[PDB]
C-alpha cells in the first residue's frame, strides 16, 4: 500500500521524474526518465501518489503548493526521501517515437 | 459526470510531429502535449482528454496496448489524422519534470 524510498542523490544527480495533479485529490507520478534516481530504485512506479518529500508531507497541501515545495526541496542538495502510496497506470512516452 | 466529445484534424504535413504523450488507465489518455506540434496548434485538446478514434479505428473495444500501436502507425505514416477525443481531463494538471530549476 505505501512505500518509502530513500534515493541515491550522490551517484544519481536528478530524480527523473514528471508529476500530474488530479483534481484536490493529490499528486502523481506522470513518467520516470531512465538513468535517474527514481528509475534506479525501482520502487516507485507511474501512478503513484506522492505522500511525502524528506519533511513535507503533502496530505493536507493543495496540489500546485505540494509541487512547489517538492522544486524547491530536490533543487537543494542533500538526501531525499519519498514515501508514495501504491496506486494500471502505463507510460507509453511520446506517440512520436518509435 | 457529462464529458463532451470533440474531434479534431491535425494538420501533419504542416506540423511534422502530433506532441502528445500517452498514459493507459479503461482506456488511453494525454499525458502531456508539446507546443511545436499539430495538437498544440489546433488546441483544443488538453492533458486527461481521452482518445476516442484516430481516423477509422475506435478504440472502445481495443486494449491500450492495441490502441497505441495503431495511433503510432498511424503517425508514421503520411497524411491528417482525424481524432475524436472524451474531454476528461478537467481535472488533470500536468506538472511536468520536476528536474529543471
Amino acid at each position: 500500500n505505501i512505500i518509502t524510498v530513500t534515493l541515491n542523490m550522490e551517484k544519481y544527480n536528478f530524480l527523473g521524474i514528471s508529476i500530474v495533479g488530479q483534481s484536490d485529490g493529490g499528486i502523481y507520478i506522470g513518467s520516470i526518465m531512465k538513468g535517474g534516481a527514481v528509475a534506479a530504485d525501482g520502487r516507485i512506479e507511474p501512478g503513484d501518489m506522492l505522500l511525502q518529500v524528506n519533511d513535507m508531507n503533502f496530505e493536507n497541501m493543495s496540489n500546485d503548493d505540494a509541487v512547489r515545495v517538492l522544486r524547491d526541496i530536490v533543487h537543494k542538495p542533500g538526501p531525499i526521501v519519498l514515501t508514495v502510496a501504491k496506486s494500471g497506470w502505463k507510460d507509453y512516452g511520446w506517440i512520436d517515437g518509435k
